[PDB]
């Protein structure tokens, strides 16, 4: 399944980045990456978990459908971009945290435990609060298993409708031309101490002419000022494959 | 309830083409135009067809599922940018007809007649050829009726499984930003002289954070160099009435 290339790891050293991207063409039975060890190591899925967590919303019908609009209620939120009326794409593209906490509650932990078996979910564990298990709590996942996960959606090979994942896909489309399509969803756990970094991360897909490339980017970050390498250094390998695009 | 709104027409007239656009703001029930004749007058779809005839094409099974490819055998198309294999959504993005018109005979005329007939597709004429009634045949739809088929197709109103309406929404996404979402498509029967002019189109729809506005364009084409108007004469009056842009 997977193999080591060491040029990639340019993008991190002229960084001082420990992290590590994951890439599979056409399936994830063929992967490559900078950092065979840290490929499965792994870390709290953050707002990537806005992906199973939707799916799951959905499934559940805690989500009526793809139209829901999830309200504001004036009170103050943590960013400025989550105070307003959000799509349930708007919800996942701006990573409004509130709107999926409540989702998460609504769903209840029964059945998110029985969902993320369904899933695979990385290692299963939602204990440290049903609202915060994904964002401080015990879940974990790595970046292999990211891809895994990204691939049956795309598939519609999840346990869940088909109509929920194409659903999801499309609130995951970051961009969109004639002969390219991307789906991408990043995360940041926060900056955690320096002893103790945070973890961010981008995650998604490419569709270019007839193939397709599954990717799974993550670092340590004890500093926001950081925080675009999340997409710039898979970007940059991505563009010397020739993917991008 | 239809308005008219005249003021559109000089984005027209700075131009010199005859058009017309319909825009309406969440529902069908709320829509202008600048011209209200020239909104309900019929046309010829031409690629705008490609969204009716892919949800047939899967419904049918024509179209295996919405990862299928079609390969290129070989022999020359009319664009090199159809001369590959190509995935359902690169074909209705690069507007690739002959893939369009092997999917249209596989369909054949009796179950095509059936779905326009559901989907209350303009004037359902389809005669002439199976493979070029939207093209150069009789089939004709107005700027309205293109409204109220994509409005069915934004909510999975069509008679097709919700899934087949999904799958050719994703393959219609034209533009994407975290809180502004485009769906779309062109067409272009072909350049006309003045007297007789082809006809030119942009359809699709805008979702701006929990809002959607539905449009429909199209104009006479009597000059190559024109067509690139089918584009910024809408987005010019969806600028003006402030969609485009904060
Ligand atoms: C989720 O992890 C989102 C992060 C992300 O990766 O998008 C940041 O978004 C820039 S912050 C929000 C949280 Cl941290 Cl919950």
């Amino acid at each position: 399944s997977i193999t080591e290339n060491t040029s990639w790891n340019k993008e991190f050293s002229a960084e001082a980045v420990n992290g590590v991207f994951v890439l599979c063409k056409s399936s994830s039975k063929s992967c490559a990456t900078n950092d065979l060890a840290r490929a499965s190591k792994e870390y709290l899925p953050a707002s990537t978990f806005k992906i199973p967590n939707a799916i799951i919303g959905l499934e559940t019908g805690v989500i009526k459908n793809e139209h829901q609009v999830f309200k504001w209620d004036g009170k103050p939120r943590a960013m400025k971009q989550w105070e307003r009326d959000l799509t349930l794409r708007g919800a996942i593209q701006v990573s409004a945290v509130p709107v999926f906490q409540q989702i998460a509650r609504e769903v209840g932990e029964v059945r998110m435990q029985k969902y993320l078996k369904k899933f695979s979910y990385g290692n299963q564990n939602i204990s440290g609060g049903i609202d915060k298990f994904w964002l401080e709590g015990q879940l974990r996942i790595s970046a292999v298993n990211q891809v895994e996960f990204l691939e049956s959606l795309y598939l519609n090979k999840l346990s869940a409708s088909k109509e929920n994942q194409l659903i999801v896909k499309e609130a995951l489309v970051t961009e969109a031309a004639p002969e390219y399509l991307v789906h991408s969803k990043t995360g940041f756990s926060g900056v955690g101490t320096e002893s103790n970094p945070g973890v961010a991360w981008w995650v998604g897909w490419v569709e270019k002419e007839t193939e397709v490339y599954f990717f799974a980017f993550n670092m340590d970050i004890d500093n926001e000022s950081k925080l675009p390498l999340r997409k710039s250094i898979p970007t940059k390998i991505m563009e010397s494959e020739g993917i991008i695009g």
